[PDB]
């Protein structure tokens, strides 16, 4: 029914999220791995008037890992498209980037692919 | 937070024009050189707002959906990346575009690349 | 039973490899998508002496989408780990990078991720 | 292939030894400036024999699995890019780093960046 809602990824980790008409997305994300308790703030941007050619909604969000218990110096970033349907999902890949030196600025950001959906695990 | 707030450029010779807040919030606009696109996009992020002071960069990322109200390319860019202060201040990051695709076509959905982005005098 | 057979991703592409005793993939890739018809060579390399604590083996190919049928000008690699056991698998992220001008460099590099079963659709 | 055969080093000081065969071959050996590397390792990949003679680059990309007789990482490396050639030569890359993990850390199993290697006059 849209992407607003409540999703669960493939480790089980939370994504609450509100889809502003004009493209806002607002929520909070709570990771089942990392360094990482709790809920986080999340804010990103979606397309509010998609194809209508059958194309998927794109889409992204960040993700600071700071929060009133934990920060881990470091953001995740989700790139993905939102597919509607029976069983809606949600197809990202993400960069998460921790802070570092200069020399060690090589081994700085971690890539990745997550799935979403509503369907609690 | 007074570093990464003002007015950055890349390589490509886009302008990001952004505020960091007291709460880890990052707001402003993207204006890409490059691509799909026209005059200044919405963007919003977030940003690490107590960084380590251990001589690391300070994490943060942002998004930008290529929708304003003169083009939409059906796309959207995240941005993730480190803002090393200084007098040379730079905010070094990697993407990910993702365009919306049919499903027999989201193999090759998303483009993935690095922008260095250069802090101008205001 | 080991990485060298034949495998299969997500799309329906067939991958033939050959794991060498000490550390080469030899083989050939079936792309079932894009510029792409018939078989194209594919070399790489994996950990010939992974650890034995339960962790997968780290390995990469590449494949030059040239041979006697078409050319696309263009190359992906697939970097990823094999994981053994009762339903083997191999699973990748990939960069896919055409030949570009300088000023579409920003464009020339597609990212996604595939997953490799023995089982054939 | 002359354009890439020869020594080529990046931004973080690695050698990159390769030789190119007229076959669509690449062989080599690489040493790395950074990372639980020590010495050199095999390499092994494939270019664009054939390229557009368009004014676009020549695709290739190879990869180094981190064992040699003296270390392993339990890694391996792939990069995807572009030879551009000329005067100035350049293959501009980006790359995955894979490390073996449990199944429990297999997310945070790949690292990505970027390296910009230029040739060196033999
Ligand atoms: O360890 C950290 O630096 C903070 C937590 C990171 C968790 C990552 S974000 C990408 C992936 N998807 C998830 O749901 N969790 C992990
Ligand atoms: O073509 C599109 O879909 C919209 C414009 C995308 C421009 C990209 S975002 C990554 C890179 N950095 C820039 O400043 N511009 C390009
Ligand atoms: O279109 C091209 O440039 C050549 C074919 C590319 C096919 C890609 S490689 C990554 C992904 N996995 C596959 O099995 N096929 C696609
Ligand atoms: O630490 C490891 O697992 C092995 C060494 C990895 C070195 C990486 S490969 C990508 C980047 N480019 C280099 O020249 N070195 C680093």
């Amino acid at each position: 029914a849209g992407i607003t809602g409540t999703w669960y990824n493939q480790l089980g980790s939370t994504f609450i999220v509100t889809a502003g008409a004009d493209g806002a997305l607002t929520g909070t994300y709570e990771s089942a791995v990392g360094n990482a308790e709790s809920r986080y703030v999340l804010t990103g941007r979606y397309d509010s008037a998609p194809a209508t050619d059958g194309s998927g909604t794109a889409l992204g969000w960040t993700v600071a890992w700071k929060n009133n218990y934990r920060n881990a110096h470091s953001a995740t970033t989700w790139s993905g498209q939102y597919v509607g349907g029976a069983e809606a999902r949600i197809n990202t890949q993400w960069l998460l980037t921790s802070g570092t030196t200069e020399a060690n600025a090589w081994k700085s950001t971690l890539v990745g692919h997550d799935t979403f959906t509503k369907v609690k695990p």
